[PDB]
């Protein structure tokens, strides 16, 4: 019931998450202030597995200054046996908040979208394509969405192919536009309450449906024609035809108060 990171002492309240290797806690320091500590167990991981967490920490360090839509890493400790990461605790992950809500406020959704774009745009500017974008990768802090990780690490639950882009599937026999596809489905989930291919349970049929142009994604008419425009442009199978994040940011949907 106690963790020491770079001198400071933190007391474990509860546990938020657990990977095979790692664990996430809600903690309090000496001043009763709330934080989140990612503890990773390095006993024992391959030379390759080690570098993944090293890379994730390095990039999470280098990017603190460039955006506040990246989660805040206050301090960290790393030995040969463990890693501890003192981060923002926030309120709740986007994945869980989506389930515990039935209908989503349009004004909230637009501000959440604008936040994700900013965050993903940032990592792109430093040559980082998140290879596995999902709601669970975003943290709500004061109603502000923040990116938690960069997909370089090994992912964590409190395993879906819904957010997977066609080019990744066609690759079996990286582009920044992949994150644009995954973000599309997250906003699609915020717009129509489900992901574009959620209901197809057969996995060899779902993946075939994603890549297949003959399969057509249904877009019901919403009172926000722009939101519609975004949804269609993001869900284009051809990454050259697909909209870019700098384009997405000049889009009326995010720029026009209506
Ligand atoms: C159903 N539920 C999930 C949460 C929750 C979830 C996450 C966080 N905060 C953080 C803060 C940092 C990380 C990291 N790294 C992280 N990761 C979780 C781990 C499990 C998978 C989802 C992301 N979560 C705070 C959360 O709220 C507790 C607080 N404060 C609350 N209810």
């Amino acid at each position: 019931e106690c963790i020491s990171v770079k001198g400071r002492i933190y007391s474990i309240l509860k546990q938020i998450g657990s990977g095979g290797s790692s664990k996430v806690f809600q903690v309090l320091n000496e001043k009763k202030q709330i934080y989140a500590i990612k503890y990773v167990n390095l006993e024992e991981a391959d030379n390759q597995t080690l570098d993944s967490y090293r890379n994730e920490i390095a990039y999470l360090n280098k990017l603190q200054q460039h955006s506040d839509k990246i989660i805040r890493l206050y301090d960290y400790e790393i030995t040969d046996q463990y890693i501890y990461m003192v981060m923002e605790c926030g309120n709740i992950d986007l994945n869980s908040w989506l389930k515990k809500k039935k209908s989503i406020d349009p004004w909230e959704r637009k501000s959440y979208w604008k936040n994700m774009l900013e965050a993903v745009h940032t990592i792109h500017q430093h040559g980082i394509v998140h290879s596995d974008l999902k709601p669970a990768n975003f943290l709500i802090v004061d109603g502000m969405l923040k990116l938690i990780d960069f997909g370089i690490a090994n992912q964590m639950q409190p395993g879906t192919v819904n957010y997977m882009p066609p080019e990744a599937i066609k690759d079996m026999s990286i582009s920044p536009k992949s994150d644009v596809w995954s973000l599309g489905c997250i906003l699609y989930y915020m717009t129509y309450g489900k992901t574009p291919f959620q209901q197809i349970i057969n996995q060899i049929s779902k993946l075939h449906a994603i890549i297949d142009p003959n399969h057509e994604i249904e877009f019901p008419d919403i009172p926000e024609k722009d939101l519609q425009d975004v949804l269609k442009c993001c869900l284009k199978r051809d990454p050259k035809q697909r909209i870019s994040i700098p384009e997405l940011l000049a889009h009326p949907y995010v720029q026009i108060q209506t």
